[PDB]
């Protein structure tokens, strides 16, 4: 098993183990609809065996960046049908990543200026929040009163009915990086004292409860479910993070999901020590190149491997690999926001 060989995911046959990785850009058009440009930029990568989109919010409550796509609306619906439609035509396979930042965002990208929402009132203890202004320090979020929480869900339930309606081929639930259900999952960001606090089994309840709906709504082998156990990103920490991620992964092996998708981390929190507890199929991300992607297939420890910056400047990174070719720089300064500059206008082989 190498890079290039096929490999099943859930309800699919992909040609290869090569996923582009979820990919935040900015680049949302009025309302926060999908555009022309975007659809552009999938079809570029469909030799990809899967994409998974950029993280997606869920609702406006659930943005913190600028010109982020959200997956709540009709009008949004409708722009992510000009992607899937792209991708389907040249015969790529997609995933849309459902998110909700919580606490990591401003009053200023919150509608009539509300607070951000989180499980408790626990500001991120590093780093800004990014308005469209610049950037500015974070506030302090609102807790979630008890009651809120099926409106939790129903966000994610919902916008899991949008993303099939927009015709992908499935989704992916942002549990990483910080966000909204891993402020939830480490005990520094969530002081909870109801069911959704506390014991491990508790701080999980909120994932796997969003799991139980987006699987209601898709079927279980168009979902995959993506965290981050050495993660640190958001201010996020927690006393026992092994055993908290152990139960969270032995927790997802009773709803069989398409996939689990790891950030790789130094932490044993691996693939290595996840593979003989995960049940299902593994993707795994993170500083990968060509020969550390075979790698860890060759490992065994891992199924696919999830490229993030290459693919920015790759459009056919699969075929780059293939035939040993030299890569294209990227452009750091233009990853986050702007025009078709660094998104668009990386070329593939002559
Ligand atoms: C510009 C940029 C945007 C990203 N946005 C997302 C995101 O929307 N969702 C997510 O889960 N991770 C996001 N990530 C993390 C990547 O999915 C991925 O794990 C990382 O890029 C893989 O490492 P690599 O770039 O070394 O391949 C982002 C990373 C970068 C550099």
């Amino acid at each position: 098993i190498d890079l290039f060989s096929p490999v099943r995911l859930g309800r699919y046959e992909l040609p290869n183990r090569m996923v582009m990785a979820p990919l935040t850009r900015n680049r949302a058009g009025e309302g926060n609809v999908p555009r022309e440009l975007n659809a552009e930029y999938y079809a570029q990568r469909v030799s990809a065996g899967l994409i998974i989109t950029e993280a997606t919010q869920v609702s406006p409550q659930g943005l913190g960046y600028p010109f982020t796509p959200g997956i709540h609306s009709q009008e949004q619906v409708e722009g992510w049908r000009l992607v899937t439609k792209a991708v389907h035509d040249r015969g790529g396979k997609i995933f849309l990543q459902l998110w909700h930042v919580g606490r990591i965002s401003h009053p200023d990208l919150q509608v009539d200026g509300a607070l951000p929402v989180a499980p408790s009132a626990i500001a991120p203890s590093e780093g800004m929040a990014a308005t469209y202004e610049g950037e500015k320090p974070y506030v302090t979020p609102r807790a979630l009163e008890t009651a809120e929480i099926p409106g939790i869900v129903e966000q994610y339930r919902q916008g899991a009915k949008n993303a099939l309606a927009a015709g992908f081929d499935g989704v992916e639930i942002h549990s990483a990086n910080g966000y909204l259900l891993d402020q939830f999952l480490h005990d520094g960001s969530n002081h909870r004292t109801d069911e959704y606090g506390g014991s491990i089994e508790n701080r999980a309840r909120l994932l796997m409860e969003v799991t139980e709906a987006v699987v209601s709504v898709w079927g279980a082998d168009r979902v995959g479910v993506r965290l981050s156990p050495s993660g640190t990103f958001g201010s996020v920490y927690d006393s026992d993070l092994k055993a908290l991620f152990t139960y969270v992964v032995d927790a997802l092996n009773q709803f069989e999901l398409a996939y689990l998708h790891l950030v790789e981390p130094t932490s044993e929190l691996s693939s290595k020590y996840f593979r003989p507890i995960y049940k299902g199929t593994l993707i795994s991300a993170g500083g990968y190149d060509r020969e550390s992607g075979n790698a860890v297939l060759a490992s065994g420890d891992a199924d696919l491997v999830a490229y993030g910056r290459l693919f920015i400047s790759n459009p056919d990174l699969p075929q780059r690999f293939a035939l040993n070719a030299q890569l294209n720089p990227y452009d750091r300064s233009s990853f986050y926001g702007g025009d078709k500059r660094g998104y668009t206008d990386y070329p593939s082989l002559e």
